[PDB]
């Protein structure tokens, strides 16, 4: 049923500074030309409160064919965000959409601490974000699809 | 009673294509000046036999804090089990003094497929260019044992 296949998400920097922006190549296979663009969005998930999204970008237009391409987004303001939103087990999400529907989803966890252990075993009262790192789990994509209307 | 105490070790490319070499940032302290060398090997774990990758030879040892780099190649996948390539495998730094082993510290690691369609339908021959490991790098596995030294 669908118009479009994923066929590679490369995380680009799995493990840096919290404060850096997200970087992804992402491949996709059109089996069908499309008449309207594919819109791209990627979601920060926090502890593992409400979803945040981190960006969006269309592409287009859609020949059918294969295409690989950077999507880089930058990180929430984590000033304005809840402590457990920024320490501990987070998610980061690829969301494929195609007039305004999702189509498939892609999820990777990622811890977030303290890159010095110190600061780990005796974290501040006030938060130091330049000294956190965010590890991305990167075997272990979850992913889900969803029937969608294409063109006809 | 150990004379060496390991303080850091960091994997410095914890997520690459498995045909790259392992490169390791270690740190340790000597409490005395030894007489003789310290030996350093890495081990590939299998189906989580072992395959040594590499050793080497530091001296000598004067009493203070040495930090290094190590990096060693990987081993031969075209003469591997498949089992022991894509999955659950582990690599581990051995340390040894007069032929003794006094630590090991290990990492688990994942390795998988990057293209999407071979990770669903890995092929019968495999493509080893196409397979990326991750190291479990905050989850060290460590073991000490005593050993004898120079007195």
């Amino acid at each position: 049923m669908s118009e479009v296949n994923v066929t590679k998400v490369i995380v680009n920097n799995p493990i840096c500074d919290i404060l850096d922006p997200f970087v992804f190549t992402i491949e996709f296979e059109a089996l069908n030309k499309l008449e309207a663009d594919l819109e791209w969005k990627i979601f920060y998930i926090s502890a593992v409160n409400q979803d945040i999204e981190l960006d969006n970008i269309f592409l287009g237009p859609i020949e059918r064919g294969v295409m690989m391409f950077d999507y880089a987004v930058n990180p929430p303001d984590y000033k304005n965000m809840d402590i457990d939103s920024v320490l501990g087990l987070q998610a980061i999400l690829i969301s494929a959409n195609y007039k305004e529907k999702e189509f498939i989803r892609i999820a990777y966890y990622m811890n977030s601490f303290y890159k010095d252990m110190e600061l780990r075993e005796n974290p501040p009262v006030v938060p130091q974000y330049d000294k956190i790192c965010r590890h991305i789990f990167v075997e272990n994509p979850r992913i889900v699809k969803f029937s969608i209307g294409w063109d006809s």
